[PDB]
C-alpha cells in the first residue's frame, strides 16, 4: 500500500523530522499525554503530574481515565525534579512530544539523540491548548485527525456554555484576569498574560481581558509579578480568577492594599482550589476540558454575578 510523507516539524530549535508515523509515544512536560490520548495512542512513557495529584498517584484523573478505556497502562517518567533522561531512553520512543513545554536548547538536543522531538514555537510555556494539539498530533502523524480534535473540543466548550444560559450571558464580555494571589504575602501576585494558555482559554469561555493587561503583555514571559501598590492598575478587571482556598477571599478583601481593587471588594473573585483536579484543568487539554469544565464554569458564573 501507499505509506505517509514525511513529517517535517519547524519549531523553537530548528527542524523536526520524521518519515513514518511513531509507533512509541513518549511524552514531557504538562499535557501532551493528553493529546496522544485524545487521538487513541497510550504512551510509552510520560512525565508525572506535578500538580493536582498527590506525587504518590502522579496522574490526573481524566488522564487516567482515558488509559483505562484504551485498555492500556500508565507508564511514568520518574521526573518531578526534572527530565529523566535515562527513562525516556528505556522506553525506546520514536518521538518526544514537548509541544507545551519549558525545555532549554541544551534538553532539546540531549532529548534529540534518543528521538525526534517536537518542541514548542517561540517561548518556553507559551503554547495555546489548539496549537498545542496542533504540534503534538502532527508530529504523531496525525495532523488530520488533529484539526478534528480541536474541532470536537472546540464544540465541547460552545455546547457546554448552551448548557447554562444563565451561566453562559453572565460571563460573557467580562474583563477577566488570571492571577496568582498569595493571601499570606499580599506584597506582590502574578499576572498571566495572553501567551499563557490558561488566560486564553477564558476568552474561548466568552471573556475578555481588560486594557490594563496590554501595559504588563510582553515577549518575555506568560506571566508578569506586579507590586501591591500597582493594584489600582487592574481596577478594570470585572473578576478576578486566582488558586486558593476557602479562607482566601475574605483574607483579600480584608487586605489594606488590594482589598481596595475592584474585583476583590465586590467579591468578584473566582478561587480556584488549589493543587486539586480543577486547579490543574486551568491550562486546558483536549481530555481536562471536557472533565471539568462544567466545574470550572459554575465558579466563574459565581463569580460573575458579583461584578458591577
Ligand atoms: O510545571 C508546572 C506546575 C504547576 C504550575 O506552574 N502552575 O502555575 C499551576 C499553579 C501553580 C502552583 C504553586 N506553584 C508556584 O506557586 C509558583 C509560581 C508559579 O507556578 N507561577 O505560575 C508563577 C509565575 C512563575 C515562575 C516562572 N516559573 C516557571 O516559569 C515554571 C512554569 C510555570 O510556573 N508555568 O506556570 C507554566 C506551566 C505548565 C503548567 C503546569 N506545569
Ligand atoms: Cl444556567
Ligand atoms: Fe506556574
Amino acid at each position: 500500500g501507499h505509506a505517509p510523507d514525511k513529517i517535517v516539524l519547524d519549531h523553537a530549535f530548528g527542524q523536526t523530522i520524521l518519515d513514518k508515523k511513531p509507533e512509541r509515544v513518549a511524552t514531557i512536560a504538562w499535557g501532551n499525554h493528553d493529546v496522544a490520548l485524545a487521538l487513541g495512542i497510550v504512551p510509552v512513557g510520560f512525565s508525572k503530574a506535578n500538580y493536582g495529584v498527590s506525587a504518590d498517584k502522579g496522574v490526573l484523573p481524566w488522564t487516567e481515565e482515558k488509559i483505562k478505556e484504551l485498555n492500556g497502562k500508565a507508564n511514568l517518567f520518574d521526573d518531578l525534579d526534572g527530565l529523566n533522561f535515562e527513562a525516556i531512553s528505556n522506553s525506546k520512543p520514536d518521538v518526544i512530544l514537548a509541544g507545551y513545554s519549558g525545555i532549554t536548547k541544551e534538553d532539546y538536543d540531549t532529548l534529540s539523540k534518543i528521538a525526534p522531538v517536537a518542541a514548542y514555537k517561540s517561548k518556553p510555556w507559551q503554547t495555546l491548548w489548539r496549537d498545542m494539539i496542533k504540534i503534538d498530533s502532527k508530529a504523531l502523524g496525525m495532523e488530520k485527525e488533529g484539526d478534528e480534535l480541536i474541532k470536537n473540543t472546540e464544540a465541547r466548550i460552545s455546547k457546554e456554555l448552551e448548557k447554562h444560559p444563565e451561566i453562559k450571558g453572565k460571563i460573557k464580555g467580562k474583563k477577566v484576569l488570571f492571577t496568582m494571589i498569595n493571601a499570606a504575602d499580599t506584597s506582590k501576585f502574578w499576572i498571566y498574560t495572553s501567551k499563557d494558555p490558561r488566560a486564553n482559554y477564558l476568552t474561548d469561555l466568552g471573556l475578555v481581558f481588560p486594557e490594563s493587561l496590554k501595559e504588563f503583555e510582553s515577549e518575555d514571559s506568560f506571566a508578569k509579578e506586579i507590586s501591591a501598590e500597582e493594584a489600582n492598575k487592574i481596577n478594570d478587571a470585572d473578576v478576578i480568577i486566582t488558586y486558593g482556598d476557602d479562607k482566601t477571599l475574605e483574607a483579600l478583601q480584608k487586605d489594606p492594599l488590594l482589598g481596595k481593587i475592584n474585583a476583590i471588594k465586590n467579591g468578584a473573585v473566582a478561587v480556584i482550589p488549589d493543587n486539586t483536579p480543577l486547579a490543574a484543568s486551568c491550562t486546558p487539554t483536549p481530555l481536562s476540558i471536557n472533565y471539568t469544565i462544567e466545574e470550572y464554569l459554575n465558579l466563574l458564573g459565581n463569580a460573575c454575578k458579583n461584578a458591577k
